């Protein structure tokens, strides 16, 4: 069983269409190198619009039902006959989400993930947006494989990775948006980055894929104008959490990793890290202060 | 720029005379059509008397079933006939079941469904136990050509977790129809601003706007136990989305309440504000509870 | 000075023996039916599988095949004309063949001879004299309620009586009279068990819970089968009655004789008696859950 | 006759509104129960002072209290204690800001095994429970005593088959009925005390257990809202069989000590023979969870 | 090449003593792990002699609740001595209801659960309908330490609907307790080959393996009409996953039936076959029937 | 005493000549009815070679139409001529679908209806997924002078499924034209004793009996990779209602199959013994999933 998989690195403008035919192009020439699961990059929709706290902002949301972007691609997805998770700015009600809608090979829609972990700070106001997620982590059972699909934020979280891999998750995706920081230019993350998803995927012995964006976008906030410059750095790793390929970060990039999972699985079941765990003994992870478990 | 709707609270007196008072609400319809009207307010149990100042056998036999009814069907000719949106209160027999109910009528005259009032009111002069089961419809909120509302009735205008529940579900404008005045048995009972603002507050919680369309007049009703006599005090009014008081009518006057609202700017508003972004529904499960500990069934 | 205003209702059980042969016993019903309206009855119940002996005393191959369609069925058919003939309803208790399926079923007659549907008995009765469960499939059409011309009825099946929730079930989707043919008596493995009392008082215990007023008709004489282990006998007990809405015997027969009773019943009052006690405003459907188990804890799929 | 034997009691007797004269005369008789041989003593509803839901009244809600360290549940555990009999409590129960008609089961060693809440809640002229109690939230239980494991609901919840067939589904080998029911207020001609016995009756005979229903005596006038009120309640207090068949019943005004002796392994026998519960149909019961015969509740 | 497990039908005759047949059981399973087991199939109500041929008051109080049943734990302490996976029959009762039901011990002691008896049958000889409600638990597949199985009970063999059930939730094996012989109103009645050839279906419509237990014996029951005797015919076996019989026992003696199936070969033999990726669930509805036309509720 | 029906099953081999097999399929209806049949069953797609081996493009245009279908009118003058029940197996072309398809014919010669056959398989030897789309019918019974009959094809006798779907609406003996073989992939599996496992196994499960026919042969298709080649092997067979086999032929020659059956006594047996009354529709529904968890 040889699931292909590939990471997508582009950049925005601020127009929907547009972007949505930079992904369109993008996934095709991904599935010309033969992939089966093409991953596109967070909230490529638009500019990464999070930078400002604007009233305006939060009605770019629209409603997971009949949405122009799913639909599109779905489309895209049934042709070709890839995998494609979505990201998207949900409304629901009155809530909001950092959300990504899964499609299958036949283009099938198999459900939605909403974003667990919301960022804050200067350049990336997302907990002004988000509600926290209330989906749970999950797993999405496709033609190709059991996928353990996150978003952004949620790549910092080993709880994340694990969860997914306590699921059946044969792999990881994490559709990202990450770069320098406003208030701060000393502020180079990309290492630290790199270096956390790389532990989730030795620790859980699977592989790993990471999208992210580059260019350069300027934000009219609410005190002025606010400035990112995208890093890229999308890369997949393997199940013992090595960089097999991996883009820069200023070029425009495809990447490709050909997996064969049936063998991932038997290097990970007889390292037998699953059945060596002690839950009895990670009550803990329940806290926020490591004393008081969370109602 | 944006959808804009207007909305209508009427209030009025009652006789025990079903024709008499559906001519009267036909009247009230046409004049806040004429002002302008998009969704128009009724208030409750308009057909007749406050009836449950009393606990009467015969008194229960005024229900009639949803189905096929006259009052509802002559109400849709006029939504359809005006363009307007038209809840219609009313008792309701379901085989042996028996409700406080409302219907809501779109502005093409389509029966949308009913609500079933949820907290059944008792005491002196609101016996409403007596009659009612309480309603098993659940909260609800209505598609209808100019808005998602929410609709409640009158007791249920007390309590934040109806109106909470109609907002989550996306009602953009709450409605209570309402049947409130003094207490039979206690004449320095004036519940008038109490009640103004409890709902005030429903509406800033949630930011949405709040009608509320309540009866005036003096009824006085025979009971098992002699002469009961309500002054209903009217009020009736309109709240926009901060609880502010837009419209409001006194405690004698016949009234019609006419009140635009720009949905787009307070949806954009709601949002902005962001208490739903911000509620902690996993540090709730208490509301479950009647008795602050024990979850019910 | 005037009658007092309801829809009134004449309703009328039935007491026969039968014999081992359909004409001789239809030829009864149909006598009993005719003396029924003659006295002014509206709606005329006729006792559980009157068409020939109660034959689960006995568990044979040979009496399964005694089942007929419900289609074309020539009781059914024939008491459809005496309906119209007469303007009277009846319910016609048969044993159905419905492919492979069987059950002890139940077609009700309007008072314009039109045949409003079936109901398929319940819950199914086992043991010495009553081996119900060897021939009939559990029914599958759940509980009905008819709307007749004169009244909405509930119909249900001898040991389906024993169930306080087959009554609410059928008051709750608005039965004004509940029906039940019967055929039960002695037991031919203990002479000792005589059940007419204990069958009286559930049954009066539904009239007054629900507030309605009930009819049930009951079979006489004595009856043996051959059945694979010898002749096994039945004394029927009759006590066919009628009873009104908190549950007060209004009619009763006795243990012998053939009987036609008769009952009239104000629908109206009756329904404003019912609401104005008020029990079906003060039901707790939220803490019936248990009732959808067997075993008190685990709900069946 | 092999088999666990129990003794039921039924007392009925009139009610000051005084809590110490309505205990002391609650111990009288459950004294004379015990003397009898009973092992398991019923004690009318809300038995501590007159029936006060004649009147709709702000300061007779503050007459309910707590559930915890309750005076006359730990009065009563004592005389439970002494005398090895299990004796149901009928309270008013304060809980934060809900009120329950309630009872305690007591055990015959003085154990409180925990609280029923009243789930059907009576309205009208006379019998004003609506305004003062929230309906129940405990759901229909059953409490394992030294004797026998049973059910107990409470007044107006002896109108409901449901109830009686909740507790005899999940064990129930006797049903107690605490009860104050008499004349109604604003019309004489109402006398419901035949159809009352029928209705519980039908319960026993559904489910093939004895029933004990324990009713109230005496005339109580409550001043209401609208003047004085009156009831006459009627007692017929009594044991009914596992056939329905009343075996001990007491009259409409004489204060009453009722007894029966029952065989619980020679009728839980019985009632697997006759075979209802064998025969039961849970999966056509759902039209049982609507009001309406038509729409499931939430 | 693969996981490979070892299972086992019993055969045996039934004293009227308790103790004696699951000490009797008791001495066939050590058989059994003595040449390898790893699940081992004891008979239906094997604790007594099958009293159903009767009709009776007393023998319903044969049953006892599954919480602390003496035959089953007693069957735990085997089970986690010798490592071997022991499905218990017993009579169950639980408050009013009673059932036949089956508690699936695993070859570490625990235990997983139970199956209720869903298909129960009646006439002479065989009046099951009198004492058992009709099962509540629907079909289930347990996961043992060896494999994923499917246990059903006795009568629930002739039915192809069980077999599928099971299959399509994961059983890897299907087992069948059983009771069976001759019928003592009707001497011309032999049903051994019909009984075989209806399981050996199921074996190969499913590609799974079957196990299949049953009595042997001469049993005469005081039924409420004299003696009732039924010759039980035993033909205990075990079939492959084509439906062939790969071990029989005969009709008289007590056996101890050993075979050996290679699971992951069978596993991908069967997703070879693909005959559950070409079901038509769309057009089984009528399964959902008793009648052919009515689907049940 | 009780309605008696004679039932056969035919077996032949084919040529890849429709005449040729038109006129065996007559000759051995003929000799069939002369040893006192009611109804006749053809084996499946008798008029040729079975294609399904091959995927070719040129194979789909042996598709004809339900309506005036030159193989079925002219079964249809035989069985009026004989009073025989010939259920007649067809490639029907319909529209933008094709079918694997069964038309019954009555002893009056009326076509009474058809069934398509519904359960597509995949693999060597019979890839039957290409030429024909999923049979919309739904499982049938039909209504003959004779008596109530379902009839099935070929890869649907797998499927107990099917004959329980039948013998729930009436069917009082099944029918199941088939064509089976080797597999040209590897010459060590031998299924026929697989098979006739499961049939019995319907047979017994439903007390009907049950009727098979199967062609005999070896055949040789020119396809895509290279020459492919099938021995059918034949064992068409007629078993009662406990599952016997009654009448069985052998896996190389011509036969006529012939039994007799009492409906009467057959469905007073099968209700006797009580697996339709016991029947618990109200735990079958992961019979209606594909992965035994979520609905279709």
């Amino acid at each position: 069983r040889k699931v292909v998989v590939s990471a997508l690195q582009f950049a925005c403008t601020d127009d929907v269409s547009t972007n949505v035919t930079t992904a369109e192009r993008l996934v095709r020439a991904a599935h010309k190198q033969g992939a089966n699961i093409v991953l596109i990059q967070e909230l490529f929709e638009g500019y990464y619009f999070c930078q400002a706290q604007r009233e305006d902002f939060i009605q770019r949301a629209k409603p997971y039902k009949d949405h122009p972007t799913i639909m599109r691609l779905q489309k895209l997805a049934k042709e070709l006959g890839v995998v494609i998770p979505v990201s998207f700015f949900e409304e629901a009600n009155n809530a909001h989400y950092n959300s990504i809608a899964i499609i299958d090979a036949d283009g099938t829609d198999l459900g939605i993930y909403r974003k667990s972990h919301i960022p804050d700070g200067p350049g990336y106001e997302e907990k002004f947006y988000f509600n926290p997620g209330d989906t749970g982590f999950k797993v999405f059972q496709t033609k190709y494989a059991k996928i353990g699909v996150a978003i952004c934020w949620d790549q910092w979280f080993p709880e994340a990775a694990r969860a997914m891999a306590l699921q059946g998750a044969e792999i990881l995706f994490y559709p990202t948006a990450i770069g320098s920081e406003p208030h701060d230019q000393s502020i180079d993350s990309r290492d630290h980055w790199k270096r956390v998803m790389q532990g989730h995927a030795g620790a859980n012995l699977v592989p790993l894929v990471a999208s992210n964006r580059i260019g350069n976008e300027i934000i009219e906030t609410e005190h002025g104008k606010s400035e990112i410059k995208f890093y890229g750095n999308s890369f997949i790793a393997g199940p013992t959490g090595e960089i097999v390929s991996i883009a820069d970060d200023k070029e425009e990039a495809v990447l490709i990793a050909e997996f064969n999972l049936d063998k991932i699985k038997s290097m990970r079941h007889c390292w037998g890290v699953f059945r060596d765990r002690r839950p009895d003994l990670y009550k803990v992870l329940l806290t926020l202060d490591g004393k008081n478990p969370v109602l």
